[PDB]
């Protein structure tokens, strides 16, 4: 689990998102995995706009956080669920790492601020989800 709170908005990803991130729906992609929903609070995070490939992610599996290096935001590959068929999942950053499915949500981020979230992983590797190009969180 876990969210991106900018300004009125909560980035989750879109096989966790709730009943109420959906009737509050901004965006919502799911070659991305990703939905955008709005808050009425205001949010802090610094969404990073950069090309980064270094990092640091929070893993809740271990209850820490792990330095990375990672791959430019492509296409690649993601196996069934009860959320999704086989596809190609657009705007993903691999990394070598520690990663369960109950890391989804931990956040990436590199001396700019949030790069993107946990998505996908397995076999030594872990998926991230990227948000930099999303300009419009900021405005
Ligand atoms: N975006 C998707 O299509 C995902 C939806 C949930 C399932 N999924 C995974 O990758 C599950 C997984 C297994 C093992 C380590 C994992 C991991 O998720 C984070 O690290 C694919
Ligand atoms: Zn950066």
């Amino acid at each position: 689990s876990g969210a991106i709170y900018v300004g009125n908005y909560r980035v989750v990803n879109r096989h966790l998102a709730t009943h109420n991130d959906w009737a509050n729906l901004v965006w919502e992609d799911s070659s991305r995995d990703l939905l955008v929903s709005s808050t009425t609070a205001q949010g802090c995070d610094t969404i990073a706009r950069c090309d980064c490939q270094t990092g640091v992610y929070y893993c809740s599996s271990r209850r820490k956080h792990y330095p990375v290096s990672f791959s430019k935001p492509s296409l690649i590959f993601v196996e069934a669920s009860e959320y999704y068929p086989a596809r190609y999942q657009s705007h993903l950053m691999l990394a070598v790492g520690h990663s369960e499915p109950g890391d989804c949500g931990g956040i990436l981020r590199c001396q700019h601020g949030v790069v993107g979230i946990v998505s996908t992983g397995g076999n030594g590797l872990v998926g991230f989800a990227d948000v930099r190009d999303l300009l419009w969180l900021d405005e």
